[PDB]
């Protein structure tokens, strides 16, 4: 459990961390360049104008090439989507299947004072291998939820893999309001080459957690590796080596194992 | 319980949380176009002007086809009212189910320990199932809670599934000050083409919680079917079943399953 | 008590709820129209001044009928009041009648325990009818509580529903500073149709809770008649039947229900 | 006690939450009418001037009679005074005679015991009178208390009684910068006719405590009197009756009343 | 204690409450008065100057007498003093004499058990007063902290008394920039009446905890005349006195003076 | 340890309060005097140039004399050290040598119910000294930890109280914009006589702490004299008299000093 | 535990408490100098403009010499990210191997009880070193933690000593807006020599940590040396040691020291 949780509680928990970093530095959202003092207002309003133009306008605006991939206005949005998945694999376990490896934590417990009064008798064991020889394919449903975060964190690297190379030039761009020309057609200028605030914090922010994610993407499938070298195949761990390690999860007694001790001399 | 109380607690619990999200981009709430610089404040006035003058306002002024539709100012005060429809059957049955199956929580707690002490004493039970023989119709009243969350989830889908077709020109229209111009008839142009600033986000957030809903449907549908799979149909699983699974609600004894294992050898 | 608690908890704590949403989105509290430039500073004295010369200007400055009904100021401050009213008369309960009904709670655990002895020496109870066979006046002071709050929800569907009518043309209006004119008689012009701001979200707003309170109306009517399909009349349910249903308030024991299946067989 | 306790709490700390109520709608606390654009500052200044220039100016420049009456600055503070007043007749008995009856709480707890094992002795209580037959002129000294209360009521209703009257022309008034001519006598014009804010809301709030304190008045004049109508004067009743009443204070026994249902058969 | 724990708690935590409704009505902190449109900035820098200019110019700018009197700045920073040095003899005793009452506690609640198992017995305690015959000194160091507080509210009468007579025309007054004309001697002009904000709220604040703690100084020369009352004069009331009191501080038991009771009859 | 703790604790926390007195009377941080109104924003940067020009610029500007004296911008800042700085010795010897002394607590706790038992027999002691008769020179490393603070305070009573002297004309100086005349060399002036905030408040502030640090000063040489006059010199007072004293840390016994008055007679 | 968690706590806490203090003094975060009024609001486009031009331009703007060196944006981000990381030897240790020494724990107290028992007898514990007798590898997985945090600090003493010889003149540059007068070439001037505000206190800020932390690298150094000093090598130390100081970790008891007072005599 624990060589899991480190990662399924601490790296979920980092991200949001690091969402809270952007909401400091905010300041503004977006600027715009107005033309030479008409108002302080209807540069607000100018302002205001593009920065919900953005995905309606399906007309080519920005000469980009693939231009409405809408500007990646949902960093901390989507972010706030990927964080609360990988919550859900523990919390499935935790409300589905924990529970049910109380009772075996509850029935292991029982196994081992049994094997406690067993020394009070030398002053039955051996069936329970065999209470635990069953196929049991809960288990295998409890085992895909290591395999289910696999999938999100692999397109969420292509998901920031696919930002450094969309940030060469998507930043500055041309807007003008269209529909405010036509109600008059006489004053207001057209095109106005405003620019966004956020990719000189985001870009920067998008090295770190694809590049922590690579660095930890091994280590779920070493995490589904513990049981291969430990004399049964992945077909036939069903039970037995998913509960000799948690047999070292909530504690141990005064002679689980300082028997070995006892044992080597 | 544990099966529905996974979508019972955290869904409703999903949107308050992506409307809080709302919350910290709101910024403004509208703007509109002033005529080149004539105060600060009677711009502030006029665009306060139309934003109240959306809906009393029963002539067309949109010239867009029914356009009283109202445009969609409560999106985080509609989510707020089906947020709290459905956090009432859970509490429905809470305050007043869950305390009579709470006696009956006691009532099979101490059926158990008759089980227990029946194997102290091989060192009457079989009565139980004439005692859930009857109708028990109360049982019924509560299966209905997640039928009547199943017709919330649906006009939902109706709800937010005729946004897309409105999100197409419905941001953009004229507004006028039409008694203001009757005091003087001299000075103010008529027509100020404004614009919200709303859709920008919600068109793209009513994308979520509808395709969301969508594919969690059928579980509930699919809850309605655990006692059709266990030999009796819906009209005649009144106890048996909804005891059967709610066995293993709290927690299990010592012997509660390892009597299979006992009985496997 | 727990079919009563569920209206008389969590629907006052429905109304302040939607009134803090009404806090969230006020933003600004009323405009004027200045009269184009000339101060940033007599512009917001002129419309501070009207907002506070709504009631004391006993003359007719908005020409609309029944004109001094002190337009509707008041929305967060009457349902204050009414919030607070319905409180009460569960605390009025709580502190004067429920420690008393908890001697009684007290006075009917010790009855079943008779019963439950009274099974073991089956290995007086009859005389408790004729304790509680006199008058007791006092419970039918605590019966007039749920008739109380039947008073105040009637009239607020009066206060409520005299607002739609209400909300036709009260919005616009005619104002003026003649006092002000009345030292000088020299330069500033005398009427401005400002624009309150409140009835577009509050109209709205009035439509939900009037009809809830009347989908919610029989049910306290309901209330008043489990006593009246058992057997004996209202002048006559003096202690019995509001002693069977609180019977079943806190808790019950291992054999107050399960002795009707033994009793069945 | 729960009787006057009702009282005791819920009504002081409706006056201060009555009195945060009028915190959330300050906005501003005073405008004034600036001689058409001379500055933004200078404005501010004239504003600021006579809004401190209330009270030390004894000379007439409110021509309204009695004017300087200081202008109702206080009604949060004042208000904040009759709160804490009220407050302290409680604390006062809680801290000297609280404790003093709680071991006449727990004289009386082993009286009642004392007849619980007379009962047992069935299968001196008549002393316990003239255990409290002497004239014990502290109680007295704690049943002023209720009358202390009163003085502080009556007053409060003069002190809100007076604001009606007083709220016919008391916001309206002429201010000037006599010393500040005094320095050039040239330029700054005299007179400006500034307007406060705050009897829009005020003097509709006064109408609501004084309202309620005068429907609660008789309540404990009432309070004054269940020692009457109990077979003692108020110069005789000096420790039976208030010492009856709180018997039912704390709880209750098992046998505390249900003797009465024994003794009615 | 409870008798001086009431003014020991109450009354400096009232001084506090008093300086946090100071901190509500701020707004701003100072006005002054520019000539007439020079900017928006260098009036803000003016304004500034002088705020800072009080105290260090030690030449005569208020032509008021005395007037380096620093003019009042101080009233919450006075007051913060004056309110933790009152919380200091409460605190000194707490944690320095204290635990050695508490060990006196504990030593009289084993005197009384004694006279409780004396009169189980009756079915050595005369020695006591030897036990407490001795000089103690420390005990007039416990009772000097008493006095030490009359010291410090005698001086803050002083305090908020001079500023009555202090309030008669201390906040008008002249400043100017010398050093600022001294770069250039050209364009600012000199002398600016500008006047502080505080004294509108401040005087009227000081009227109240100088007649409260009039109000209240002969209370602690009272508290220092119970031991005179009873018996030994102040030299002698060493130890039996405040230990006979603080008797009835923690508790007391069943036979603490339900004896008196036994010895009327 | 309380004699100690009284200053160890009150103190610091004093400063830090002292230190949040400070942040609510910011307002501004400088100001600046622009050349009589060439904009709102250049102004605005002008004033923030040299609030960061001051430390940078090793030119003298200010014509003080050891004019680059940083200008104490850090008295929060250098606040903040002294704080955590006396926050160590409590802390260093409560996570080093406080569960030391809880073990010689518990040892003289079982030292104690010794003396006890042997009175319970009058119906070995004497060895202890002789336990404690050794060198132990930890106890001499937690001694240092008091001369340790003597140093912090000493060169704080330095720091503060050079600031006086510095406080003459410390705040009116000279600054320019060198480089950005270097641009251009052809509009802006040179020189502006800035002023800052910051001493009308800090030098009234540093005369309370020095002056309390030094009333305070004697106590701690008082602390390492009270082993002193108890018969051992400091080097050989190691452990008896730390122990005599710190027998009255967390309670006595009942017997522990009434066997002082039973010794008396 | 208690001389490395000393720093392993109080020190990374420090630096985000050094963080927190950056966050007061924010005010603003950027300024230009605009040419000479031109709008309120261009001027505040153009500085945003280079405030989000400093890295995507990979130009030579600067002119200083690796100028592309990202400006130090990122002190509170950088430091946000080596204060988590020091965070992570003390619970990546309290969630892997602190249970597992509590089972040491466990398995001491049980040793330490045997020799109590001992003594009760004397009116096998020299097996124990022989139980801890083998390899152990898993404690050298301990011990390298402190080695892991060893490389951390390291670096940040390069990080932070690079600053100083980047705080020469890397606050003052040069930017323009380039597309900008690509679309018309007409009006606005090119360069604009804005101004950083974040050296001031920064520069003076990173003074403290470094010279901090360099002097606690030697005490990780002799953290690995007290096994060094006790009889055997760090190949040999594997488990006799770090048993021996955390054997006073938690507790002691009555005779775990106290024998050797017993022992001296």
């Amino acid at each position: 459990d624990k060589m899991v949780t480190c990662i399924a509680v601490g790296l979920p928990l980092l991200l949001i961390s690091l969402a809270f970093a952007q909401e400091i530095s905010i300041g503004t959202q977006i600027s715009c360049f107005s033309p030479s003092s008409f108002s302080w207002r209807q540069a607000a309003f100018v302002d205001s104008y593009c920065w919900a133009a953005v995905q309606q306008k399906n007309s080519l605006q920005s000469e980009s090439g693939n231009l409405p991939l809408w500007l990646h206005k949902f960093f901390p949005y989507i972010l706030l989507l990927f964080a609360i998945l990988l919550y859900l694999p523990p919390l499935f376990w935790r409300f589905a299947a924990a529970p049910h490896i109380c009772s075996d934590l509850k029935f292991i417990m029982e196994e081992l004072d049994k094997v406690y009064n067993r020394a009070i008798k030398a002053a039955i064991v051996e069936q329970y291998l065999k209470t635990k020889k069953n196929s049991n394919n809960l288990i295998i449903k409890y085992i895909s939820c290591r395999l289910l975060t696999l999938i999100i964190i692999l397109l969420a690297c292509i998901y920031l893999g696919y930002y450094f190379s969309l940030s060469s030039l998507s930043d500055e761009f041309v807007c003008s309001i269209k529909s405010g020309i036509l109600r008059n057609d006489s004053t207001v200028p057209d095109q106005f080459q405003c620019k966004l605030i956020a990719v000189g914090i985001f870009q920067l922010l998008s090295v770190i957690n694809l590049v922590v994610y690579v660095l930890l993407a091994p280590v779920v499938v070493y995490t589904l590796f513990v049981p291969f070298r430990q004399k049964t195949d992945v077909l036939k761990v069903y039970e037995i080596l998913p509960t000799f390690d948690v047999l070292h999860f909530k504690s141990e007694g005064y002679n689980d194992l300082s028997l070995y001790n006892l044992f080597l001399e």
